[PDB]
């Protein structure tokens, strides 16, 4: 199959030898297998895994770092809202929310140490690019 | 085949769904049978358009931004600071209560100078990124 | 107009914001905040950012020194021995780090404001 | 007045708007402001605050930082004497000095850190010079 | 005979080693050991070691980003006030610094992909 | 007018006090209607004498008093490095009090470890300054 | 006059015992009155030897042993990695014991995040090495 | 004439150091001190400071090195399960990191020495 | 003697002064001792101390270092294994080792810890190399 051999390359870097990833691989499937045949498939990917990468390559693996960064900033800005909405139901005195919701505790540091994760987020790109 | 299907296959990828579990997911969304080599030739182009460098004012375009974004930022925190000036003057001649009526919390001086740091670090980044 | 601007940068997508006011309409609009943000800023305008900026660390750095003083005359009061000021305020405790910790943040206001300004004369 | 110029142009740099501020001066003047009054008055400020400094204006602020930081000195100085006064007495046994004073416990690593403290603002100033 | 290799490394005398496998037959081991570490590696040696790291790097930051949509569902089950998710597996609670925290680290082996990239193109 | 006015205008300014609270304070020590426009002239003649460039020597007149300061406060600790070291020999071989009679005090190996290291920067500090 | 005497010298040196200690020492283990000048003259004899350069393929020999011991402990740590991500799969699932027997022990997300960290910066500082 | 110098450094106003002694005095004496200070070390004055400092390294480093032992012999003693040494003396906790954190003291002293040595060659 | 103009430029340097100096050395030996004794021992002394290193002494310096290094790593190493062999103890639900030994709680990061200390020392001597 072509997941056995990704399940072999796997093991293989997560620190498991062959005689390890035979073992484990004779309980996933019913027919046992020996070490050459673990072996000429890590010397397969071992080359793919050599191939050094082209100069448009890593600006592709730039590109993607920068949109990765822009889905947790879009995750991470819903939480500052959230904090900040409970440090102003806070200081007024409410347990629940107009809209229903209970009330967390939040300091102010917190607010600020999220506004600045935010904000490195943008450095960050703008350093990148 | 539309444009949010362009970028909910790169959103999945990058949340670390493999291709196998981004085809099963877009075939309740888009009702097909959506194959894994389809999922990986959407990624291919998705990584040619992202390998793409970048203009001159889409710098300025994202900097702008940026620089807009801690404006908001630093206002909240301003509000922030201003609170925690009028606890601590009340907390310091022994108040329970503000003049309106709400409860005076506690407050550190330490917490007043790093807030106040927090923001005049903003202010820095601005001047440097200018 | 400036809201919709606003509310794009604290997270909420273009759909959201049509939800609030009342999509395509919206979209038109941050692109052409985008073309605004994307212009470059004036010496002129750089200027006024660095003035404000300055004068917002001298009024914090102004507040802080209040600050130094109340912890200051805490202190002498506790060494003392006294539980009460003069005035009729409570002596609350302070520590000596404490004390070296807000001259400290007060001090490099002086030298974040001479760096700005050295920077600024340069450039 | 003079000083009502300079509460606007604190409250706007403390973060309130035109909006914000003509409400809480209506509280303390008895006339209300308009916000172009307002705006007019930062308009005015916010030029002189563009002035580009001089070079000599920047060797005048630099004077002052270490001047400042000699005060500070000053008071630091005082305190690890009495830090030190107190550490001594805590090993002889003593509970008050020959002064009538209580004697407060202090550790050696706080003694060494303020040590350092005052020590860096004369590093700092060699710099500065 | 490798073996022998990773017991010194790990810190056992030849003296100790001997009383394992059971000396101046194992420094002899050791000294022509020496000279194997001793080889200048090659550049397709160096292309598999970089190929090996980055790959073992997209195994763990797939591992950390399924554990961080575990801290996202489990934050927004606790902001909504359930005990219990839909499938039956229970709301732990969740910080929102340390949901930030996952995600700079996430974002940080991008950074360290694209720097080892960087460097392995010029050497 | 004064020596000790020229230099506690300057003070005040620097602690916070604006020409208003300066003006205030200083008619009651030196009696008179003090202005605040005169407190401004004597900033002003400050600010003047303080922008004024430090001489090569006095650079080192200042390099000096630093460097022997430091050399009191070495001694300082110095002398705390003696008394922990003679505690953790104490407390090594179980005693409660010196022969001299004092109490034996609880000292941990990092602490030792920490002093010295205080003590050996101040002579790092001084090498390089020279 | 041993191999090992050459050792043991510069060994009870560098660990701060002083050349009278050091001769106390040897005098029971070499059974002679060991001299304090013979001390300091194997002193003397190791400081030569030490002072000498490193050739450089010794450069690489000590390089290649220092990236195989990091691969022993990065094989070592791996396995720790796995046993925690076990962990935490049956604690996300509610589990007490796993499939084998062995107790499930509670792990943080960040301690994950941590381990994998590690194993990463060795890998890190082997690229870079070579 | 030292004791002057000195009280004036750790903090103390000319007014204040009469009163201690028991104004215009003291001054002249402190601005006599300030050309002594200003004048410029030679070289062989830097020497000696060189050496009395890397001279009380060794003496602190052999200190440390003898504290180093006494954990070690403690944690041997702590993992076989004594509850006393041979000696008499009572078997004290240690952890790992500590150790490992007097061993990197103890290193670092050598750095210093070494860094200094190499500083004062060239200048 | 001469561990006795030891003594003195030990103390000398731990920051006693020659009065300080002498009376500890009176309580010693049994003869009392003047301060000219005393700084002129110290006068001898310091002009050794002021001796500029030889190049070779440097390097000679720097391989004393790495030897000293070597003899902590092997300390540290022995530390690494019995870590090690406690936290699999603890997995495998023992109290006791088959030697007999008990079995102490390791944390995972105390013993990636304590490798990452390890492999410093290689880092720092391959530096210094």
């Amino acid at each position: 199959s072509v997941s056995f051999r990704d399940r072999v390359l796997k093991l293989y870097l997560l620190g498991f030898d062959p005689s390890e990833i035979a073992q484990t691989l004779s309980l996933d499937v019913k027919r046992k297998v020996t070490e050459e045949e673990v072996l000429h498939v890590l010397a397969e990917a071992r080359e793919l895994l050599s191939a050094l990468p082209s100069l448009e390559d890593i600006r592709a693996e730039v590109g993607q770092a920068l949109e990765r960064a822009r889905i947790f900033q879009k995750d991470l800005l819903a939480i500052y809202q959230n904090m900040l909405r409970n440090y102003n139901a806070m200081m007024e005195g409410l347990t629940e929310h107009p809209d229903g919701t209970p009330v967390i505790g939040v300091r102010p540091a917190d607010i600020a140490a999220m506004a600045d994760r935010i904000m490195k987020i943008d450095q960050e790109r703008i350093t990148a690019l």
